């Protein structure tokens, strides 16, 4: 992640992507709402855009 072609928002959006499957112009804006940080904006989609919510069923 600290290629010659880097960023500091690819530092936490090339993790946000590989950690959900969602695009990567949304996780620019998940984190543009927490500090940049991916322990902060992770679970605000696990709240919002998670697959599931039960696994008794």
């Amino acid at each position: 992640i600290k290629r010659k072609d880097a960023s500091p928002e690819q530092e936490a959006i090339e993790s946000f992507t590989s950690l959900t499957k969602c695009d990567p112009k949304v996780s620019r804006k998940y984190l543009q709402r927490n500090h940049w940080n991916i322990n902060y904006a992770l679970n605000d989609y696990y709240d919002k855009e998670i697959g599931t919510f039960t696994d008794e069923v």
